[PDB]
C-alpha cells in the first residue's frame, strides 16, 4: 500500500536537492510488499542513488544490481493505494509513465 498522500493533499513535497537515500530506503521498505509483489525485489539490497520526487509520484533512483539504475515510481497516494511503478531506463528512455 501507500498512504503515502492521502487523496493527494501534497503541500510540501521537496525544495530541497536530493532527498536522502534513507527516505528512499523506508519508501523502498514500505512499498517493498508491493515491490516484490509485483516484480519480486528485495528492497534492502536496492542501492539509492537519488530520492526525490515529482507531483503525483515518488522518483527514487536506484542500482537494482542487475545493471538497470532504477527511479522507483512510487504513485503516491492521490489516486492508487499504492506504488504505480518505477521510471527505469537508465541512459534513454522513452515511456513517460511507467
Amino acid at each position: 500500500g501507500s498512504l503515502i498522500l492521502d487523496g493527494d493533499l501534497l503541500k510540501d513535497k521537496l525544495k530541497l536537492p536530493v532527498i536522502d537515500n534513507l527516505f528512499g530506503k523506508e519508501l523502498l521498505d514500505k512499498f517493498q510488499d508491493d515491490i516484490k509483489d509485483k516484480y519480486g525485489v528485495d528492497t534492502k539490497d536496492l542501492k539509492i542513488l537519488k530520492t526525490s520526487e515529482d507531483k503525483r509520484f515518488y522518483y527514487v533512483s536506484v542500482d537494482a544490481g542487475d545493471g538497470e539504475k532504477c527511479k522507483f515510481k512510487i504513485r503516491k497516494d492521490v489516486d492508487v493505494p499504492k506504488m504505480v511503478g518505477r521510471k527505469c531506463r537508465k541512459d534513454d528512455d522513452d515511456d513517460d509513465g511507467y
